[PDB]
Formats: structure tokens, sequence, C-alpha cells
């Protein structure tokens, strides 16, 4: 079942007519973690968007999390972000160990696919985001509502209009608006209409929800809300 987990082995023989007694069990042989394919899903990323929106270009942060030892099988040797862009075609940048980086979006389209690369070689299923300032008007989340169910659950509700764009995905945004703490986001599929986040939250504290649409054509007009529904 894991490709990389250290195995124990013992073998011991006998004659096949079985003709006596059986043997113990030879000396345990273990397994040396190496790397025996490459990395089967790529890590799931997220942006952050630093720009005032009078500037034409804006600072992207890509932040993603470490994979697991089930996406990244043995180990990842580096991080590598390959953009897509209608005037400057494709180029890859190397980010290595590191699990953030800043880059400048300027033009209308761009696309940002990340890939882990281990001795072997990259990742075969990589996520891709598409970064559209069109698309960047487009909402189709009709209402977003929020309720705590307690310190360590919350129903998140959305109601959503007609839309001609194939919507991929949902990604789910939420942080403290009390404290500076780490913007949290959350991938989901786009057939899901409520979801249950289990993180620890105040009631008393006001958390900033914000739900983005995603499509192909990229992310559309995320719903906001800054408290929970009282009604």
């Amino acid at each position: 079942p894991d490709l990389c987990a250290v195995y124990a082995v013992q073998v011991r023989c006998k004659r096949l007519d079985g003709l006596g007694y059986w043997s113990n069990w030879s000396n345990p042989a273990y397994t040396v973690v190496m790397d025996i394919k490459v990395p089967m899903r790529g890590p799931e990323f997220w942006r952050i968007i630093n720009g005032d929106t009078m500037k034409k270009e804006k600072n992207v942060t890509l932040l993603w999390k470490p994979l697991m030892k089930n996406d990244s099988l043995c180990s990842v040797q580096r991080y590598v972000i390959n953009h897509h862009t209608s005037c400057n075609g494709t180029w890859s940048e190397d980010v290595g160990n590191h699990t953030k980086f800043t880059f400048l979006w300027t033009e209308q389209a761009h696309t940002v696919t990340v890939l882990a690369i281990n001795s072997i070689g990259a990742s075969v299923a990589n996520f891709n985001l598409t970064f559209s300032w069109p698309m960047s008007k487009v909402n189709i989340v009709q209402s977003l509502s929020a309720y705590p169910l307690n310190s360590s659950c919350v129903i998140v509700s959305w109601i959503l209009s007609p839309s001609d764009y194939k919507l991929m995905y949902f990604i789910i945004e939420w942080k403290n608006l009390n404290e500076d703490g780490e913007i949290k986001w959350l991938r989901i599929s786009s057939s899901v209409k409520k979801y249950y986040i289990h993180d620890h939250f105040i009631p008393i504290e006001k958390y900033q929800f914000s739900l983005y649409p995603i499509f192909m054509e990229g992310v559309g007009k995320p719903k906001i809300i800054n408290s929970f529904t009282q009604d």
C-alpha cells in the first residue's frame, strides 16, 4: 500500500514435499527510502494580491502547502512554477524548497501551474490557476451565509445564480478580522452547496468569509461576508 515506508521482511524455507519441520526466520531486510515514481499530484496553491486598485501591475504571492506522503510519494526535491501568457508564451521559474513565491501580474490573462520535482521527474497531475481581469468581474454567487455550529465547526452555505461559464470548483477563503492571522483557504468541488469548515472559531470575533468561484477563464468575483448571519 505504501511505496515509501520501511518494510521488515523475513524468509524461511523447507522441502516442498512437507517431510520435516519448518525452520526459523532469517534476518529482517529493510527497504531503503528512495524515489520509485514521479509525484502523483502537485500542491494546491492560492494567491494573495498586493496592489492598489489604480495600478495595472499587482504582486501575486502564491502560497502552497508541502505535499503529504500520499501525494509526494517519497520526497519532493523542488517546486517549479510554470507560467503561461498570451504575449511572453510559456516559461518556467524554479522556486526550490520554498513554499511561497511572489511574482508580478501585468497581462490580461496569466495561467500559473506548480510542479513538484524529485530525483525522477515532475509531478503528473498539476493544478492550474488562471488570473484574468475581465473574469474578475463575473459574480455568480447570489448569496452567501455562515452559521456557527460551535467553536470547532461552521456551516458555510451559498446560493448561486446561473452562469454561461463553466464553473470548475470553489475556493473558500477565511481569516480573522480581529487578529493578523494567516489567510486560510480550502478548495471544494463546484457541486458542493454547503460545507462544514472545521477550525477554531470564536463567535465573538468577526471572521471574513470569501467565496471565490473558479472557472476555466479565470477566477470570478468573490462573495464576501464579514459576520455570521443572525437571522
